[PDB]
């Protein structure tokens, strides 16, 4: 969930 | 696998 | 570590 949380944050910004 | 897929999408959108 | 490194590169790139 830590890695997924960081991916979520990147997605929030980029996507 | 699912997280790799999402990382690939992010990378593609930067590249 | 491979996926974490790729996340780190994305985090660095958009900063
Ligand atoms: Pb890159």
């Amino acid at each position: 969930d830590e890695l997924e949380r960081r991916i979520r944050e990147l997605e929030a910004r980029i996507k």
